[PDB]
């Protein structure tokens, strides 16, 4: 009864230094394979992070026709194998190295992009708004006004699409009641409204001792469960219902085990959870990278596989 499973097809978001680089050469989109791949694997959900300064080359300028014609493209192959897509401006609450909230980035540049952005997908069942990939040195007060300025502006346009909202502090699940970087996550989002009423929150969460995904390391069988929990009980409480937009575990004994424990956790949390999205897969990455769900090129499934389509399975 959970109703959204899938991955990150990583790939667009490569070598943010270049900008605006060159197709191929320093990013990449999915192949319509791949999307037939994750589908075949009983995963109903992509989500797919982009460059802001590769869709919008100029803060408040017109889109770039280019960037959002790959990104139709990639549509049209979710489309096509009956998946949803999750449009990701992977930013880091950043444009050019420069935070949102300062001179050089006002708030309502975030809202301008994504009212260019939002009527270009209005009509469409598979497309959901995901805001902002992990916000962070914004306080969680200061963000969640530019969150709201930009939910107004999307349904100004009519766009009747879920929208996908993170907290600041990189909208780890583990730190959402947490004041040590201020107001928390669970007070500041407490006054969001959406005239559309279509709204989740975006969490994210890895198990290593940091929740950074930098090592290949779950420090216990029973870790992601625990650290969802302060999220869950938040979302629960305010009629709210949320999404797990990264999370990942490497190949061990230990990190199987927490994995399968989450998996069930969202299973049985599902009242607030309206799903979760594997970090990740893509042409791109290196061979001893620990996350990888991506085939090989003879098309045999990487190890997670095999417990992640046990789960995502059992949902739809």
């Amino acid at each position: 009864m959970l109703k959204y499973v899938g991955v990150n097809l990583s790939g667009a978001e490569f070598n943010s230094r270049k900008k605006p680089g060159t197709l191929f050469k320093d990013y990449t989109y999915p192949a319509a394979s791949d999307f037939s791949y994750f589908a075949g694997k009983g995963m109903n959900t992509i989500r797919l992070p982009f460059l802001w300064e590769r869709v919008q080359p100029e803060l408040n300028g017109p889109l770039d026709q280019a960037q959002l014609g790959l990104i139709k493209k990639s549509l049209e192959a979710a489309k096509a194998n009956k998946q949803y897509l999750i449009l990701d401006l992977h930013n880091y609450a950043t444009y050019s190295g420069k935070r949102i909230g300062t001179s050089d980035v006002p708030a309502g540049a975030l809202a301008d992009l994504w009212r260019r952005l939002a009527p270009e997908f209005k009509d469409d069942k598979a497309v959901i708004f995901g805001l902002m990939n992990e916000p962070n040195g914004i306080s969680a007060p200061d963000w969640a006004n530019a969150a709201q300025g930009t939910i107004t502006a999307i349904r100004k346009t009519g766009a009747k699409n879920l929208i996908l909202v993170p907290g600041t502090a990189y909208t780890g699940a583990h730190s959402w009641r947490s004041t040590s970087y201020g107001v928390s996550n669970a007070k500041a989002l407490e006054i969001l409204k959406d005239p559309g009423n279509n709204l989740a929150f975006e969490a994210h969460q890895y198990l290593d001792k940091d929740y950074s995904g930098t090592k290949p390391v779950c420090t216990s069988d029973s870790v992601g469960q625990e650290k969802l929990q302060g999220f869950t009980s938040w979302l629960r409480e305010n009629k709210q219902k949320g999404f797990l937009g990264e999370f990942a575990t490497a190949n061990n004994p230990v990190c199987d085990k927490a994995l399968e424990g989450m998996l069930t956790y969202m299973e049985k949390n599902s009242d607030v959870w309206l799903g979760w999205t594997w970090w990740a897969a893509g042409a791109w990455w290196k061979p001893d990278y620990p996350f990888t769900v991506q085939p090989g090129k003879d098309g045999s499934d990487k190890p997670q596989m095999a417990i992640l389509s046990k789960y995502a399975r059992r949902a739809g």
